[PDB]
């Protein structure tokens, strides 16, 4: 199987996925999905982010109202560059 | 924390795990680089070939060392491959 480091890029991506396929396309996060992702698996890490209507319109940054995995990437990593400050 | 807060943890920890080994604690030289790619991505870079060349490559600034920033362009180009597969086209 994976080991520990190849394991959780794997989460990482599967995230996701699980999820965008909630409703519309599948490969990519409309509000509600990015506002579920976060209330439910970035509750520490995105505590202090304000209005995520705003933050989703942050991410989105080819003006599309939905986060591809491109945009979801480009969240995880500004989360990373935190948590190495540490 | 939830899974996926551990996870992105995790990813961020074993780079410092490696990097504090020699030489610049929050560097990767060659040596720790090949350490970490050989205990800890030995399945997603399977198919790397020379991780001297590997290296360089990755050294965006030839410096001789990975920083995390350049660490973490190694962890985008293995996720773009792993994106590819929780999402298949049937075509
Ligand atoms: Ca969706
Ligand atoms: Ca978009
Ligand atoms: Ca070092
Ligand atoms: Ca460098």
């Amino acid at each position: 199987p994976l080991t520990e480091l190849e394991e959780s890029i794997e989460t990482v991506v599967t995230t996701f996925f699980t999820f965008a396929r909630q409703e519309g396309r599948k490969d990519s996060l409309s509000v509600n999905e990015f506002k579920e992702l976060v209330t439910q698996q970035l509750p520490h890490l995105l505590k202090d982010v304000g209005s995520l209507d705003e933050k989703m319109k942050s991410l989105d940054v080819n003006q599309d109202s939905e986060l591809k995995f491109n945009e979801y990437w480009r969240l995880i990593g500004e989360l990373a560059k935190e948590i190495r400050k540490k």
